[PDB]
């Protein structure tokens, strides 16, 4: 009936893709949705907005905001009695989420880069504050040394896409010349091909770039980017119709992993 | 004590940030936010919340969806009560507008493009159901026709990044080269830009692209894009701190319209 979902800064695209598509599933059975969004950081903040949500007695809530298995697990708690889907923990935090698969999602890359002929792949990630970010990372990690490789160089950004810019276009003010880049989602990715294109070499043949999301955005940047779409119009309805016979005492009653795909463009070579 | 925010769909970025500078403001005065979302088409849609959304009991009323000049009203009234402002209509309305100066906006990118030279301009619209699109077009309009000049081509355009693509082409494959190109917003001009780039054309040096917004991830396309920036964090802080000195007699009544910018990036090179 109405839904609060409590969103991590509505900035970066993707959260803000996530509420676009919560709604258009509530909306495909007449329930309603009031976003309220978080200050920044801390899980006081989550809480804080929970509660400002709880205010509006919504009859269910949908946590779209990084927490790890400590405070992921406190905001539940204080969720009161009251269905409560987690959509940015690890799978391996005890509660009620509905996460993409990091797993899947850091093998694909890796997998294809590899088999790609590429040795010098650089990595870019999400900010380390967030879960998601952490679990993108060591995904990556994992699959490099079951490939027996060593990043030539790791680095953190904030998603934001100039993070993508100063971040990548630092490394290569440093002799540190990759041949492809893992970068843990699209906006960097946009920054990151900026930044290898403005420096001088040409995006694909030159340093591959594999993005993370497959954001809206993304089928047009230039060129148009290899990356891990996580369908969020599914992570919309899924999480919706969850906590809808969730609302009515019906299951199920814990954490569902969601599969991913590569969406191989033209910035991979 | 707690704002309630009605927008067109958060899928777009510049509601987002204005969505983010809302709440911003309403952080450093003590207030509370709950934005909900309209379906992207009709005045139903947007007074099919503002409802959804004063089931909350909202101590104000700020409104993002574009409205007609007779919506407008026929809103402003289904509120009455309950004060509210508006954000996208025109600085026409016996409403409570607060809006972007798009005579300056529009002459801006004009005036520039006129006195890098060019005289053979097209123009990518905004939705012409979007008056704050076609506000703009007008705006181009009146100064493009001001410098006797008339543009080549003119296109819609659902506001969306694809559509900068799809148009673009369709533009182009008719046999329409313009110098340089009018784009509704950012999010467009980039599939604009790339529609460019893939018909073997150089961006900027060949066909030079001026956005409208300054979206965040602006200064990052591939080249750095120059456009019109609308202040979206002075937005937020006044029309939040508006909607209070509103809900308390002691404020300013009808359209308060504030200021925009030409920002020169490498698409006017
Ligand atoms: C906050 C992050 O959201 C990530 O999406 C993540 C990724 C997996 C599951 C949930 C979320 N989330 O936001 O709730 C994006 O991959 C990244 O661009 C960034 O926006
Ligand atoms: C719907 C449009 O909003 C525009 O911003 C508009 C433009 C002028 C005044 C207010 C708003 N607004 O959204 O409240 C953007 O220029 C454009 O990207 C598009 O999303």
């Amino acid at each position: 009936l109405l839904i609060g979902v409590a969103t991590s800064s509505l900035a970066l695209h993707a959260p803000s893709q996530i509420v676009a598509a919560i709604k258009s599933r509530a909306d495909q059975l007449g329930a309603s949705v009031v976003v309220s969004m978080v200050e920044r950081s801390g899980v006081e903040a989550c809480k804080a907005a929970v509660h400002n949500l709880l205010a509006q007695r919504v009859s269910g809530l949908i946590i779209n905001y990084p927490l790890d298995d400590q405070d992921a697990i406190a905001v539940e708690a204080a969720c009161t009695n009251v269905p409560a889907l987690f959509l940015d923990v690890s799978d391996q935090t005890p509660i009620n989420s509905i996460i993409f698969s990091h797993e899947d999602g850091t093998r694909l890359g890796v997998e294809h880069l590899v088999a790609l002929g590429h040795q010098q792949i650089a990595l870019l990630a999400g900010p380390l504050s967030s879960v998601s970010a952490r679990l993108r990372l060591a995904g990556w990690h994992k699959y490099l040394t079951r490939n027996q490789i060593q990043p030539i160089a790791e680095r953190e950004g904030d998603w934001s896409a100039m993070s993508g810019f100063q971040q990548t276009m630092q490394m290569l003010n440093e002799g540190i010349v990759p041949t492809a880049m893992l970068v843990a989602n699209d906006q960097m990715a946009l920054g990151a091909m900026r930044a290898i294109t403005e420096s001088g070499l040409r995006v694909g043949a030159d340093i591959s770039v594999v993005g993370y999301d497959d954001t809206e955005d993304s089928s047009c940047y230039i060129p148009p980017l290899t990356t891990i779409k996580q369908d969020f119009r599914l992570l919309g309805q899924t999480s919706v119709d969850r906590l809808l016979q969730l609302s009515q005492g019906q299951a199920v009653k814990g954490n569902q992993l969601l599969p991913v795909s590569l969406v191989k463009r033209k910035t991979t070579l």
